[PDB]
């Protein structure tokens, strides 16, 4: 079975990659080879430039990602020739190094060795190759909650966090052949932080909040023509809401609402004042404010939108269907002021994609 | 068909209301009165104690309403003997004042009689007993856009608005044997309105902006044990967000928000300043001050969720099945400060429920 899968998704991406980059023609010798290729070796190669579309296509085909509209211009960085610890370390750093690129974000995707047997070449345990720990213990949180199991797991290794709320989990990651992962701390200089300020508030800053520059997920599969890339970090930037309604708002993440609500000069007490609300429309302010003032990119949810309908629009005129996830492509806050909540979105698989893969630690 | 689809639907309603009504024994002898009268009669007659609990029931299985938790206390009117347009007409004069309750609203239904071969008694024209009027005519808007094909088919039937921008929609309802529906024009004494104003801006008076005390949908069937009851209005009282993030927010309704930023003092010029999410959270303050300062039932959509939640678990403890549909359940307003938005409700439909039907108009 194994193989007739790998085959069927084969012939299905390499004719569809084909007739996008206008090279229709060769596509039956290039499957006669990759047929004779699966047979002799059980699996086949991508050519650079089926591993760089298939990437965008994966991207085009992400149904909850409301920033597909500029899938064509994903960066890809192909590392399918590392061996050793030290050269994914390396190529990890890099990848946030040019994915940074001083604030002015490139969207990027590193792509290491696939899976064999279903046997991993390197294995990321990192959820985002920049993140927060988490600490729970004896009533005592701090940090991210999100964190708090990755984070146990590293200090089952021999690292030690700070424990301050933005301590920065080193990379994480185990190679074949290893019974270990190892990790390693990232450099400081690599990592850009926003401190979170309001535009016309000037006690925001009383809060000490602050949020990181890229968010690069690091432990999704990309799945290509029936290749399994378990290892391939992507990142984009930030939609505003993702860090002020989501990260820094949710009672199960940083819960900042009552602190904010207090530093605005709102009472917290009547859910009818709508003091939840207020608050998250200020600290997503902030959060949109504080990075365009320190020349990282971001966007918004109302310009994300606008976006998105021309994804939509584009589409139509390529004669691709639309697929897309309603519950993830809606904003957290004023959705109904998107075009996005009063329509309707074809939830199907479809691939190239971007999985979600069981984690290592848990 | 007809006649099994009625039978089958009969059998599973009897027993499961009679089954939550401690009245199992009785099941036997009341299927074998229903089989025989449907056999010679075509269908059959609820008792008032089945045709309250359905009502009932049916509010309980509606997937889209928040407001669930008070399922069991709708007030329940029995008018399946009407006969006349008089008749009719008063009877939802009377729901709108008992329903109203000046100001302490009463959830309440108004029960019509059904279906007969599909063939309807009473055909209720109104999406909601009281709407305001809208028109639109050489680049002209006024009203409330939802409202236009109504409010041309009424205007073809003798009536004529002042052309406010809320103009009351007059009662429209067909009988039986009728060509043309009949209408009657609200008594301005039944009917409470709004003006909505805002704790702390004196300038939000100068928008002039009103809404109708009560909601009563009038435009669903209620479908219980098989029976068809077409015309059967009912009434909760508003969730804030219903008004003030959508009624008055959106494009193609009231589409209030950039003269809600100019009131407020803010620029309504860049998507990045958030004022579209800014003017929504005081809109829709205003909207939940202005309903509490005048006495009128209202519930915000973070209380609105506490008690979903509480029907949840009243379900669950009950030993029933939840049913819902998060794409309406979520409030358009910070739908991720509520616990809806975190968690996913199966979509199923379950009998006795009520259900959309084609308008007779368009
Ligand atoms: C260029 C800027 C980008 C923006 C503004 C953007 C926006 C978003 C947002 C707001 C989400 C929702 C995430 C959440 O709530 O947790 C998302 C999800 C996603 N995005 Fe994008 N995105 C961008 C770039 C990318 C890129 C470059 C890729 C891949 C090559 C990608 C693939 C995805 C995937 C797979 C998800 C779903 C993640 C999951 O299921 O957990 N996005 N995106
Ligand atoms: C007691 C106060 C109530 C509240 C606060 C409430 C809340 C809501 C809300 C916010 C919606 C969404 C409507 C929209 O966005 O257009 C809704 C939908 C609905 N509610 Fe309730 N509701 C209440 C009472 C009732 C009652 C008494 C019934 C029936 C007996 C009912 C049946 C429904 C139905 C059928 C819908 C869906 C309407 C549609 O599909 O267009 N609700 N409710
Ligand atoms: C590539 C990218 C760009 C962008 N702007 N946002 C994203 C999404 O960031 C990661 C996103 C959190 N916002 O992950 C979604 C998620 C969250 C959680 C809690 C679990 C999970 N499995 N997946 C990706
Ligand atoms: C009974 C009730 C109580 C309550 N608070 N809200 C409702 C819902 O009010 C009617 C609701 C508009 N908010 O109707 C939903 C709808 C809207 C539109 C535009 C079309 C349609 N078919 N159905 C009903
Ligand atoms: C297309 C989409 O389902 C549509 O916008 C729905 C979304 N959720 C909603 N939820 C509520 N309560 N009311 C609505 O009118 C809608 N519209
Ligand atoms: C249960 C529900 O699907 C869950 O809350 C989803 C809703 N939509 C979302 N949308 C985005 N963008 N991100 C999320 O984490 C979620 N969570
Ligand atoms: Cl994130
Ligand atoms: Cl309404």
């Amino acid at each position: 079975e194994e193989k007739e899968i790998l085959w069927n998704e084969a012939k299905a991406f390499i004719a569809a990659c084909y007739q996008e980059l206008g090279k229709a023609a060769e596509v039956k010798d290039r499957l006669a080879d990759i047929k004779s290729e699966i047979d002799l070796t059980g699996s086949y190669v991508h050519t650079k430039e089926e591993l760089e579309h298939g990437a965008k296509m994966a991207w085009r085909n992400s149904n909850r990602c409301i920033g597909r509209l500029f899938w064509n211009s994903l960066n890809v960085i192909d590392r399918r020739d590392v061996r050793t610890k030290e050269e994914v370390r390396d190529a990890l750093f890099h990848h946030i190094e040019t994915a940074t690129n001083n604030g002015k974000i490139r969207p990027t995707i590193t792509i290491f060795p696939p899976e064999e047997k279903g046997e991993k070449q390197v294995e990321i345990w990192n959820h985002q190759l920049i993140r927060y720990a988490g600490y729970e213990s004896d009533g005592e949180r701090i940090g991210d909650p999100a964190s708090c199991s990755l984070t146990a797991a590293c200090e089952e290794l021999g690292w030690r966090g700070e424990r301050t709320d933005f301590d920065l989990l080193p990379l994480i990651f185990r190679m074949k052949g290893d019974e270990q992962p190892v990790w390693y701390e990232l450099p400081r200089s690599l990592v850009i932080e926003v401190p979170i300020t309001h535009p016309d508030i000037e006690a925001f800053s009383d809060l000490e909040l602050k949020w990181y520059g890229v968010p690069i997920i690091s432990d999704m599969k990309l799945e290509v023509g029936g290749i399994h890339y378990n290892a391939a970090p992507f990142n984009g930037w930030y939609m505003g809401t993702e860090i002020g309604a989501r990260n820094l708002a949710d009672e199960k993440r940083y819960d900042k609402l009552k602190k904010v609500a207090s530093v605005i000069g709102i009472a917290a007490d009547y859910n009818t004042d709508l003091w939840k609300d207020q608050a998250l429309v200020e600290l997503n302010k902030a959060v949109l404010h504080s990075y365009k003032k320190q020349g990282v990119s971001i966007v918004d949810h109302h310009t994300a939108a606008s976006q998105f309908k021309r994804f939509e629009e584009q589409a139509e005129e390529a004669g691709r269907k639309l697929t897309g996830d309603w519950t993830w492509l809606i904003p957290p806050i004023s959705p109904a002021a998107t075009h996005i909540f009063h329509r309707s979105y074809d939830n199907s698989i479809v691939k190239p994609n971007y999985f979600y893969q069981d984690k290592p630690y848990e």
